[PDB]
Parts: structure tokens; C-alpha cells; sequence
């Protein structure tokens, strides 16, 4: 794998982590299909001494047009440890999501993850795959729409898109899996086009918690939430201030 010319948002660095802020069509990993133009790219062109860090100090990655922070490895003694953590559930992977359906509770998803029996670059929830968590709140109620913050406990392929999808509740925007129905009846113009062209899935890495590998102090980092999604949730909370006027009033 070689170095390319890709700028990387850098939130933090030190002498042993970087914590990355990753945009939307960016791929984490050279994979099938991705020879290329990957983060791996991008970290071997900032820091070619990370070539010598295991898989270029990456540690767990975020789907291409999901945005958000990563945590990187610089060095051989940060890359153990990180693994360590992530393996021990000591390290805190928060998400900002905006879900398809009126949703009334947060709860877990504990469901294992395969490849999708017939279609080869989708997921699917199947009890013989690999066991997979997803936790999740609700920190805002929409009309048909619910705004949830995710953490997990395991990084499964898609397995946030996936899991939210197994319980009826994909995300808006998700090309896979089923994140474009109409537009909920009486939308506004603006609610109807801002859904329009909201074409990922409304996943963003929000915030990294954790014990810092080499000093052990506990640190915490956060992105915040990227102009597309703050659009998209304005717009579902304005409908839904238009709803609660209708309705809240005896």
C-alpha cells in the first residue's frame, strides 16, 4: 500500500495517537473494489513511520460515507494497548444517528452479523454470524423520525446501519439498507428536498472516550455534528414544532 496525497482533518495528536475527524466517500481500508484513496493511504502519506506500526496504527474503522472521529495508532506500544482497550469494551465510540420512524424507547441490539446470502456488498442480522452489540438512546423525538446517540461494544461490518435496520428503524439516507421512503405526508418544501438530497446514511462518530495508552489518563474527543446532518435534523425538529402546534393545543 502506498502513500497518497489525501488531507485528513486532525483533531488531536500526539506523540502516540491521532484522532481523526473522516468525511464523507472516504474508505477506511484498501478493500475489494478499493484498491485505493483510503485512509491507510492518506496516514502513510502524513506519517511514513506509521508504516511500521501494525495496519498503519488503524484500530477500528467508520463505513465510506459515514463521517466522523477515528483514533490511530502511532507507534507499536499505542497500537497494542488500543487493541487491548477495544478488546477489554474500554473504549467509548459514540454516534449521532437519524433513524426512519417514530421510535419510543432506546434499548440494545445483541444480534450477530453475516454477509447477506444473495446480495455480496450488503449485511444481514443471522444468529450463526458474528456476535455483534449496538446501544442506543433517544435524544430527540421527529414526527416520523427519531434522532438517537449510538455506542458500541464491537465493530462489525455496517453494523450500526444494519442492526438499526433489523429493527425497523434504518437510517435516512442509507443507499443499502432502506433509507429512502417518501417523505413523511404534510412536509414542508424545505423538509421535502432537504430529504431529498440527504443521500448517506445519517451516521456520524461523534465522540471517543478512553484511557490513554501510553499516560493512562482518560481523555474524551468530539466532532461535532457535520452541516449536512445539522440541516437535517433542523428541518425534522421545525416539522415537528409545527406538529406539537397542532395537536398540543385542547
Amino acid at each position: 500500500f502506498e502513500p497518497q496525497d489525501i488531507p485528513l482533518d486532525i483533531v488531536y495528536e500526539d506523540e502516540d495517537i491521532i484522532i481523526i475527524n473522516k468525511p464523507r466517500d472516504l474508505v477506511v481500508h484498501p478493500g475489494a473494489g478499493n484498491p485505493d484513496g483510503t485512509v491507510l493511504n492518506a496516514l502513510l502519506h502524513y506519517y511514513p513511520p506509521i508504516a511500521d506500526v501494525p495496519r498503519a496504527g488503524i484500530v477500528h474503522r467508520l463505513d465510506k460515507d459515514t463521517t466522523g472521529l477515528m483514533v490511530v495508532a502511532k507507534t507499536v506500544p499505542a497500537q497494542t494497548r488500543l487493541v487491548e482497550s477495544l478488546q477489554r469494551r474500554e473504549i467509548t465510540r459514540e454516534y449521532e444517528a437519524v433513524a426512519i420512524g417514530h421510535m419510543t424507547a432506546g434499548g440494545t441490539v445483541d444480534e450477530p452479523i453475516s454477509r447477506h446470502p444473495t446480495k455480496r456488498t450488503h449485511m444481514a442480522v443471522h444468529p450463526m454470524g458474528k456476535p455483534a452489540v449496538t446501544h442506543y438512546r433517544i435524544m430527540e423525538h421527529f414526527r416520523v423520525h427519531t434522532r438517537l446517540r449510538l455506542r458500541l461494544e464491537t465493530g462489525r461490518t455496517h453494523q450500526i446501519r444494519v442492526h438499526m435496520a433489523h429493527i425497523t428503524h434504518p437510517l435516512v439516507g442509507d443507499p443499502v439498507y432502506g433509507g429512502r421512503p417518501r417523505p413523511p405526508k404534510g412536509a414542508s418544501e424545505a423538509f421535502i428536498s432537504t430529504l431529498r438530497k440527504f443521500d448517506r446514511q445519517a451516521l456520524h462518530a461523534t465522540m471517543l472516550r478512553l484511557y490513554h495508552p501510553i499516560s493512562g489518563i482518560e481523555m474524551e474527543w468530539h466532532a461535532p455534528i457535520p452541516q449536512d446532518m445539522v440541516e437535517l435534523i433542523e428541518v425534522m425538529r421545525a416539522d415537528f414544532e409545527e406538529h406539537k402546534d397542532e395537536v398540543d393545543w385542547l
